[PDB]
């Protein structure tokens, strides 16, 4: 959060706060909005997960690249804590009800669906207000539990373009959410870009098939990989990259 406090040449922050339905998570939103002006159909704009923890690895070397190209307004979806994360309510907010079938691991979990309709009629329309936006350029990312509900907002979403899932393979339910996303009819997904984005080192065979799979469904899939990475430089990586790639890189 604290660039957002300090300020940056290359673009301006605010910050605005929001309450679940339930009443018991609260959200914390810095939009990240660049100095240098859009272009005529508007800045791309990437809604990111675990927003704390992006705004504490927002930096003005990213920032300044950013602008080389297309810089993206940034809106990082974080909740009300002095802490990277929240684990408890990012397990509920980000985790479709798969993710808990045969355990008793659930932190409970399957909040996805409000989480979404919170962040695509509440957040989103607030947060762009104001502001030339490309709609067409509106993307979504998330590392890990925030990977799945990437992929759970691709099967579900009219509301963004492009979804980059970082590391959905880390969650139990990775597997059932895969078999919904190549099941998917033939020509409908086409306006929603996909891509997925994996480090951590099988994986990768079953990510060959549903790239086959989607492309002869007629869907943009492709596949970021950043070999042998741990959890927090995948975390920096796939976010950084997400922001370049809708940057125009
Ligand atoms: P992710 O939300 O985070 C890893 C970096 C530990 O993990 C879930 C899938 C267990």
């Amino acid at each position: 959060p604290n660039i957002a406090d300090k300020g940056s040449v290359f673009y301006h922050f605010s910050a605005t706060s929001f309450d679940s339905v339930d009443g018991t998570r609260h959200y914390r939103v810095w939009t990240a909005v660049p100095n240098t002006t859009a272009p005529a159909s508007g800045y791309p704009i990437l809604y990111m997960l675990d927003g704390n923890a992006v705004m504490d690895r927002l930096d003005d070397e990213l920032l300044k690249q950013l602008s080389e190209k297309t810089p993206p307004v940034i809106v990082a979806v974080g909740y009300q804590t002095n802490l990277p994360f929240d684990l408890n309510s990012r397990a509920y907010d980000y985790t479709p009800a798969a993710e808990s079938r045969k355990t008793d691991l659930h932190r409970k979990s399957g909040g996805s669906n409000n989480f979404r309709q919170l962040l695509e009629t509440r957040i989103a329309p607030k947060v762009e207000q104001g502001l030339n936006i490309d709609r067409q350029r509106r993307g979504l990312w998330g590392h890990s539990y925030g990977g799945l509900f990437v992929l759970d907002s691709w099967l579900s979403s009219s509301y963004f373009r492009s979804y980059y899932s970082a590391s959905p393979s880390l969650g139990r339910g990775y597997d059932a959410l895969l078999s919904r996303v190549t099941a998917v009819e033939p020509l409908q997904f086409c306006t929603k870009h996909l891509a997925i984005m994996e480090g951590s080192a099988g994986v990768l065979s079953k990510i060959h098939t549903t790239l086959t799979i989607l492309k002869d469904k007629g869907v943009n899939a492709v596949f970021w990989d950043f070999p042998n990475l741990g959890h927090g430089p995948m975390f920096n990586a796939s976010f950084r990259q997400a922001l370049l790639d809708i940057s125009g890189e």
